[PDB]
């Protein structure tokens, strides 16, 4: 198991390895449309979060071309991945809930835990991560720490991203993941919830 923490040096030298394999498998229209998406993202993945497959075909078109980008490559390593976020992967109702200002609620933290450690959850948008714990994630209330297994199709996108320094490794839409362990972090200034997870590939 690969885990580079916060050593985005390793971890660039490492995924750009990932990415020299894929992209000479990629279209130019892939490429273009991976780089789309990692300029704004939350359109595509509110309209498969909220809406689904079907209902705008522009849209389709898009998931269709990133979809099978996606499918090309797989993991040599197993490696942990990262992304910051915050109380919606627990359903709306737990977004904003969290955080009684810089500390995590506990009651809430212990609810959260009681009821989603040990369950699988269901991402219907692409999982963005990164190969770092980077410094944006300090200021989000929730820490996935995800291990994706060897085999895994994720695809490290930092070489052709809108925002190069991420070091984004992006996972398939529809994406299973299994909950091993919640609990509150106070590393920082703000107490976080922590979720420790892998991917079931």
């Amino acid at each position: 198991m690969i885990d580079f923490r916060i050593d985005k040096e390793k971890a660039k030298k490492w995924g750009k390895k990932e990415y020299s394999k894929w992209k000479s498998t990629l279209t130019e229209e892939e490429k273009r449309q991976i780089t789309l998406y990692t300029r704004n993202a939350s359109p595509i993945n509110t309209y498969l979060r909220e809406e689904g497959i079907g209902s705008k075909p522009d849209m389709d078109k898009k998931i269709e071309l990133i979809d099978k980008a996606l499918i090309k490559t797989k993991l040599k390593d197993s490696v942990t991945v990262y992304r910051g976020t915050d109380g919606i992967i627990f359903g709306k109702e737990f977004q904003n809930t969290l955080m009684n200002g810089n500390k995590v609620n506990g009651e809430v933290a212990k609810k959260i835990k009681k009821e989603f450690e040990g369950t699988m959850l269901l991402e219907r948008g692409y999982l963005s991560t990164s190969l770092v714990n980077g410094t944006l994630f300090l200021a989000r209330p929730v820490l996935i720490e995800l291990k994706i297994p060897k085999g895994g199709n994720a695809g490290y996108v930092d070489p052709i991203s809108y925002y190069p320094g991420q070091l984004e490794m992006l996972l398939p839409r529809d994406t299973k993941y299994y909950i091993d362990n919640i609990k509150i972090i106070v590393n920082g200034g703000s107490q976080r919830l922590k979720v420790e997870a892998r991917v079931l590939s």
